[PDB]
């Protein structure tokens, strides 16, 4: 059905099995998502106690088919058109002056639940660095995701740069590298060039006691 | 290749990895298929001791490329269209009054061998059901598996009643809600509405001491008109 599946709200699962530096993690996220009008309400909980890791450098390993394509850009939308047999979604994510994360996801629905489910590797990070020293603000910026298609592999790739706000003030960058491929049989909308633009607010429930995140975003298409 | 895999004896190996009601079990099977007379001949084996349930509930869960397609119906036979790469087969199964078991399995060559390797959970079960309880006779009804195409997913759904004979005299049904996919992105047979016939044989191996069961099976398919140029 593809686009046909976002024209309402839509239930998430997200699950991430993570192992940084060796320090293993597991994060569940549930709520809903909202392509209409692009938008997502989410709450993830970190299942195996305290993060090792700063909950903003997991935001975006953390369902790209929720974002709106305006009317005049729908034809580039491969993310809806991959379903609902979904798409696999990989990532290098290199930390400046610091370690690099990598990334596998599977994207589909299960009934009528989105699930992003998630495999993490992290190496190479510095014990005081602002990743394992816990120095990143918990905030989000505002990013613009830049698509491409990837004819030979009938799916796309896309690049950008992260921009993480530091406690001192300064910034820490992060820099993704994404490929992402159909797993199902059925034709997609490869796209010409485009970028999504990205718009997140993190906060807390206040009556949770487990490690945990609030996520609300906003994401539209653009650039054509 | 297709149905070419089946033009004479297949050895086969099934694996079931279960939870019901928490009681973790696994089943290994081993034997042959023989699929132009319809025949099963498998031996399986609990790793994990006594079963919680009864051997006969989990003979359904247990490779319906093996079943006999008259020549006539050939071009009917979604699960022999499907190989080497291949299907994805999941159910549902309601016990009538009890607890429900949901399956997902993948039924694919490895080498020469056909391998059926299956996950089961089963919930819901009562303490002194018929099932929990294993009030239920070690043997098999012959039963009509309703097939029809699922155009939308590439592949098939099938719907039918399983009848198990109870120690009293009475039948415990299981309504089972079918449907398979095919593992690769290549052509598959879809076929039009048909059922295919079972007869089933449950038997012990007198010198196997571990939880065991030795099943024989023949299937067939029917209901559709016989036609000269097989249409």
């Amino acid at each position: 059905k593809g686009e046909e599946l976002f024209t309402g709200v839509v239930p998430i699962l997200i699950e991430l099995d993570g192992d940084v530096n060796g320090h293993k993690f597991f994060v569940r996220g549930e709520g809903e998502g909202d392509a209409t009008i692009g938008k997502l309400s989410l709450k993830f909980i970190a299942t195996t106690g305290k993060l090792p890791v700063p909950w903003p450098t997991l935001v975006t390993t953390l369902v790209q088919a929720f974002s709106r394509y305006p009317d005049h850009m729908k034809r580039h939308d491969f993310f809806k058109s991959a379903m609902p047999e979904g798409y696999v979604q990989e990532r290098t994510i290199y930390f400046k002056d610091d370690g690099t994360y990598k990334t596998r996801a599977e994207v589909k629905f299960e009934g009528d639940t989105l699930v992003n489910r998630i495999e993490l590797k992290g190496i190479d990070f510095k014990e005081d660095g602002n990743i394992l020293g816990h120095k990143l603000e918990y905030n989000f910026n505002s990013h613009k995701v830049y698509i491409t298609a990837d004819k030979q592999n009938n799916g796309i790739k896309a690049n950008f740069t992260i921009r993480h706000n530091v406690e001192d003030g300064s910034v820490q960058l992060a820099d993704h590298y994404q490929q992402n491929t159909p797993i199902g049989c059925g034709p997609v909308d490869l796209p010409d060039d485009h970028y999504l633009s990205t718009q997140t607010i993190l906060s807390k429930d206040l009556n949770e006691k487990r490690d945990h995140m609030v996520l609300l975003e906003y994401v539209t298409a653009a650039g054509i």
